[PDB]
């Protein structure tokens, strides 16, 4: 069996891309991996929202009870300080839901938070982002920043977790981070350097037709152009969705398994994989997905499932 990954993070290095991640927990007081939970997480809310969960710290002389969750890259060994941000939209495609754009079944996939919960693959999410970025069609939000909604155009589907734009790659992501400053230069009646390589945000004298690509702190490529036609400076004068694919690509379209040791059935209590046999004879703790004994690798790879 290949490893079942519930979690995906963006690793700042050495990976510099999206990788499967490991979920971890520590005492919110002492910041040590000694926080014991009465019952494990079952959803993203349990791990993303501060103080949502509780437990008891096994550390000597620590009264902490706050469960603090963080993620790490799974590609390589990592310090417990080397945390990465969780791309909570990215989902394990257990259900084999087709993509909304290429209609291929891939894993993992990004699931928007609209009502229909449309599904899109990471390669097609990249394309959607780069297009919107080039056509300068990101949506401004009220002090939130620039985001995108579901590719279907659904309402209430803006991505709140802006780090999901890291999946564009460092080049495209840098552009996105600079999106606002570009928009604002233009709103101030400024202009961008016509040279595709440069594209500096310039604020030449109002009225001035002759613009030189130069600016604050050494910025500039030295190109000298006309402000009206964007050509080099001249003396004289100028001269998406498929309706069927979108219905197929919906996240919302097995409930009991026999205990592995004793065989009495158990019903799945939430999204948590940690199964505890209530049967006195047995009392096997096991992983709902893998059917094996409960263990750290399971916690890290898929403590809960979505
Ligand atoms: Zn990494
Ligand atoms: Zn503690
Ligand atoms: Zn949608
Ligand atoms: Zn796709
Ligand atoms: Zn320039
Ligand atoms: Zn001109
Ligand atoms: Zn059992
Ligand atoms: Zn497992």
């Amino acid at each position: 069996s290949p490893t079942y990954h519930s979690f995906f993070v963006y690793c700042k290095g050495p990976c510099h891309k999206v990788q499967p991640g490991k979920l971890r927990v520590q005492c919110g007081t002492c910041r040590q991996a000694t926080l014991t939970l009465a019952q494990g997480p079952s959803c993203w809310d349990d791990v993303l929202i501060p103080n949502r969960m509780s437990g008891e710290c096994q550390s000597p002389d620590c009264p902490g009870t706050r469960a603090e969750f963080f993620f790490k890259c799974g590609a390589h060994p990592t310090s417990d300080k080397d945390t990465s941000v969780a791309l909570n939209l990215i989902t394990n495609n257990s259900r084999s839901i087709p993509c909304i754009a290429c209609t291929d079944v891939r894993n993992p996939v990004l699931v928007f938070q609209c009502n229909h919960r449309h599904v899109i693959c990471l390669d097609c999410f990249h394309l959607y982002c780069v297009t919107r970025l080039n056509d300068r069609q990101f949506v401004h939000d009220a002090q939130l920043g620039y985001s995108l909604p579901c590719v279907a155009g659904c309402p209430n589907s803006l991505i709140k977790e802006l780090h999901h734009f890291r999946i564009l790659g460092e080049e495209q992501y840098n552009r996105y981070q600079q999106y606002g400053a570009e928009e604002c230069v233009l709103q101030m009646g400024g202009v961008l350097c016509p040279r595709p390589g440069c594209g500096a945000g310039l604020l030449p004298e109002q009225g001035q037709r002759k613009v030189t690509c130069e600016g604050g702190n050494g910025l500039g490529c030295g190109f000298v152009f006309c402000r009206d036609c964007k050509e080099a400076y001249h003396e004289g004068e100028c001269d998406r969705v498929d309706q069927r694919a979108a219905e197929q690509a919906r996240w919302e379209e097995k409930t009991t398994k026999p205990c592995p040791r004793c065989n009495v059935p158990i019903e799945k209590n939430g999204g948590c994989m940690h199964m505890k046999c209530p049967q006195p004879q047995c009392k096997l703790e096991w992983c709902w997905n893998c059917g094996c004994e409960w263990n750290r690798a399971c916690m890290g790879d898929h403590w809960f499932d979505v």
